């Protein structure tokens, strides 16, 4: 049994008040009261993020875990943090964004902040029906959380089947969420995988307490096993810990205008 697997363990049998208490305690946080009533008026102009996956992202390319350029390709847009986002870098020429958009899942949101004109955001698509395509940047945010981490580890390896065709086509730069890399047999997989396109683990301080998720970027290079094992033992740490305040800080803000 893993560190990350006794977290999920103690993290079902917690009560509903000790959850949504070990949910946020000790994280960073992005004030988005500002922008969720901004956005809600219909306001495209004022430069705020359609999401908080703006700020995650942001979160890993300000400290070089990977520098977005030439075409970049999102899977799992949602709303389309990671797009709008992409879309403000340096060498970027365009975003190509996909999410399957269903009940419980998220549409485009369109906004006009810096670079939205060379942003396509399409609903409606199942990533895993649709061709690998060459790209210089890939991006992919897929992941769903759940109580079993048999579901976990289920989903997380489909998403890194598909996105291994899409690794063949060797893309300059990749941001692949692993939703649950804490099993014995996922960071086996971690380890084939880290060897054969590089890149590694990382855990961005914005991830809630209740989910075990770090991303997978090409400019990291650090060790699979200690990478998941240090975010195990932190996310463990705070269980047994006193409720620690949330570190709220200010929200990515994208500008305005085109490209
Ligand atoms: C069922 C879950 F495993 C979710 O899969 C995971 C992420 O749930 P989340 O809040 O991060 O949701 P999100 O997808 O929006 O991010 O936490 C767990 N979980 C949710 N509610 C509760 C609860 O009452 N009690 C306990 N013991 N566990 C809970
Ligand atoms: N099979 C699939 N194909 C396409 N999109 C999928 C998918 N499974 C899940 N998704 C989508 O992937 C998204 C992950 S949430 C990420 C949101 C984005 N990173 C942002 O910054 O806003 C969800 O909205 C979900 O609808
Ligand atoms: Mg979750």
């Amino acid at each position: 049994e893993t560190l990350g697997e006794k977290w999920k363990a103690r993290l079902n049998q917690m009560s509903a008040l000790e959850f949504y208490s070990y949910k946020k305690s000790g994280i960073t946080e992005v004030c988005r009261e500002e922008a969720r009533r901004a956005l809600k008026d219909g306001v495209a102009t004022g430069g705020h993020a359609v999401s908080r996956g703006s700020a995650k992202i942001r979160w890993l390319e300000e400290r070089g875990y990977l520098q977005p350029y030439g075409k970049v390709v999102d899977l799992g847009c949602g709303r389309g943090g990671w797009s709008y986002y992409a879309a403000t870098i340096r060498k970027v020429q365009e975003v190509r964004g996909y999410t399957k958009g269903g009940p419980g899942h998220e549409e485009p949101m369109l906004v006009q902040s810096y670079g939205w004109n060379i942003v396509r955001l399409k609903s409606g698509v199942d990533v895993f029906h649709m061709a690998a395509e060459p790209c210089d940047t890939l991006l992919c945010d897929i992941g769903e959380s759940s109580s079993s981490p048999e579901v976990e580890e289920t989903r997380t390896l489909r998403v890194l089947s598909m996105v291994g065709d899409w690794l063949e086509k060797r893309p300059g730069a990749f941001c692949i969420k692993v939703l649950c890399p804490y099993t014995s047999t996922m960071m086996e997989t971690m380890e084939r995988l880290q060897r054969r396109h590089g890149g590694g683990l990382v855990r961005v301080p914005l991830c809630r307490n209740s989910t075990h998720e770090m991303y997978w970027v090409s400019g990291a290079k650090s060790n699979i096993i200690k990478s998941v094992s240090t975010t195990s033992q932190l996310l463990l740490g705070r269980m047994d810990g006193p409720r620690r305040p949330v570190k709220y800080e200010e929200d990515v803000n994208l500008g305005s205008g085109t490209r």
